[PDB]
């Protein structure tokens, strides 16, 4: 009996997704990640991306764990990491835009908008699996 | 008798502008604006990247003064200065890609794509005007 994620979160590539039904601000969504022991999204492959791009175009705009909210124009992970070279080219063309006044990323499409953080959203949240 | 910039060029925001009839590779584009005192175009405006965006549409792909052949993943134009951050939005969504094999930059339709150096395309060179 081996159950990858837990119920109602999606298994890929090692770690677990669970993909919002509601809305929420973003620092709402952050916590809601925390309650399950997850982070709001965390892109660090290009196949992950791709999978979370397409899901997300399913229900609409939908949070990452990505912000500007520490220094204007430098985009941090929730965890604190660097949003690396290779990952600015996920942004839309236009993108990031309205700098110190749009201070959240989400999935927009099919490419990162940057967008005002106090706006309802989709989110997703992202933890560890536990191997078989 | 007011002449604004040289014979064939085009003024905007105090600078002079030409641009190329036929197509050449990054580094033949480069010595074709040193030629004439100027430097292939350095974008360092939003009106002025505007501009150049929509008069390149009309002849296709065209080489600017910006690549990453002194180190990969790093975008320099050619005086050396840094691509700062607030100029990263003008990327095409998927740009830049192909790290270390596509060094140069163009305008493509509405943004900036990385490309091959070799491939021929057409430029446009930037120098100061003389005022009036
Ligand atoms: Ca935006
Ligand atoms: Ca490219």
């Amino acid at each position: 009996l081996c159950r990858l994620c837990p119920w109602d979160w999606t298994f890929l590539l090692g770690n677990c997704y669970f993909f919002s039904k509601s809305q929420r601000n973003w620092n709402d969504a952050v916590t809601a990640c925390k309650e399950v022991k997850a982070q709001l999204v965390i892109i660090n492959s290009d196949e992950e991306q791709t999978f979370l791009q397409q899901t997300s175009k399913a229900k609409g705009p939908t949070w990452m764990g990505l912000s500007d909210l520490k220094k204007e124009a430098t985009w941090l992970w929730v965890d604190g990491s660097t949003l690396s070279s290779r990952f600015q080219k996920y942004w839309n063309r236009g993108e990031p835009n309205n700098i110190g006044e749009e201070d959240c990323v989400e999935f927009a499409g099919d490419g990162w908008n940057d967008s005002k953080c106090e706006l309802k959203k989709f989110w997703i949240c992202k933890k560890s699996a536990t191997p078989c």
